[PDB]
């Protein structure tokens, strides 16, 4: 089996991506962000505080005739970015794109955090990193593609974000019309969880290329690229005006900058980020102070390859026995 769904920014600055999911019988529709930086699918429901829902849509299991309540099971989550949310478990029949998976563990939410509750668009998450990471309590649970795998054409999904439009999440193959040149792939480690990779280096605008490796994670779930200070610095010194603002959270540079590029390597291939994907505009409404796209990551405790990075590539999350990471421009 295959699956193929499209993903929509969520709105002008790509903060992150949408793609609908069908939920339970008859089919619920939920806009979930589909994030490889975690690995438990959970959604805005009719158990979720009402006080914590504005404007999502919500799974109500009680109308689902194939939703069964997962007896005893609870789950909790906190995010890099400091939101969380927590509560009980359904199975229940899944779908994306076509591709459909029966008795997927489905979290429903009792409590989300004020930044779930604040952002209308999205109606819950569905992890795609590995199922070590899943939350759920006494019995984890495996996320929708390794519930999907073996079903699949090939153990594998792909992500093709747009920049400013929308992309495309595959599941089971890779299509050959979506990316320029050759795939390269790399090594991965499972050992924390992540789809966890080492680049090759990297380089700023025309300049030339840094050997040197850069461990991190493929991450769709996280907007920015984070990396290490070092190289973050070498890259907002070649803009004239950038600075980093302890009381705005990051680097900042002027609106009128025009931004140079960054290129990340991929063994001994190359991607290359538009000096553009790294604009994520004003830092408050009608200011003159833009935010930048590439941050540190001294104080994460790792390095992120987020949309940011993840949008300038067709990237393949390839799930066979030793799983790799392959990236072609597009």
């Amino acid at each position: 089996s295959t699956g193929s769904a499209t993903t929509t920014p969520i709105d002008s600055l790509d903060d992150a991506y949408i793609t609908p999911v069908q939920i339970g019988t008859p089919a619920q529709t939920l806009n979930l962000d589909f994030d490889t930086g975690s690995s438990d699918l959970w959604v805005f429901s009719s158990e979720t505080t009402a006080s914590e829902v504005d404007g999502q849509t919500i799974y109500t299991p009680s109308k689902s005739t194939t939703a069964k309540l997962l007896s005893g099971a609870t789950w909790s989550i906190s995010y890099g970015d400091g939101s969380s949310s927590s509560g009980d478990v359904y199975t229940d029949t899944v779908s994306v794109g076509g591709l459909t998976v029966t008795g997927q563990a489905v979290e429903s939410a009792k409590k989300v955090s004020s930044s779930f509750t604040e952002d209308s668009t999205i109606d819950g998450l569905l992890g795609l990193a590995f199922s070590t990471l899943n939350t759920v309590s006494p019995t984890q649970q495996k996320t929708f593609f390794d519930n999907a795998k073996a079903s699949l054409d090939s153990p594998v999904f792909t992500a093709d974000l747009g920049y400013h439009a929308p992309g495309t999440y595959n599941f089971g193959f890779i299509d050959t019309t979506a990316y320029t040149g050759s795939i390269t792939y790399t090594a991965v480690s499972t050992k924390q969880g992540f789809w966890e990779w080492t680049s090759t280096g990297y380089a700023v605008g025309s300049g030339t290329f840094k050997s040197t490796s850069i461990d991190g994670i493929a991450d769709t779930g996280t907007t920015l690229l984070y990396l290490p200070a070092t190289v973050v610095s070498a890259y907002w010194a070649q803009v004239s005006g950038a600075k980093s603002s302890s009381s705005v959270g990051g680097y900042v540079f002027p609106c009128s900058a025009t931004l140079p590029s960054f290129t990340f390597g991929v063994g001994s291939a190359r991607i290359v980020i538009p000096g553009d994907y790294i604009d994520f505009g004003p830092i408050s409404t009608g200011s003159s102070s833009c935010f930048g796209g590439i941050q540190s990551s001294a104080g994460i405790g790792i390095n992120i390859f987020g949309d940011v990075a993840l949008k300038a590539a067709f990237v393949v999350f390839n799930g066979a026995t030793t799983p790799t990471l392959g990236f072609a421009s597009k």
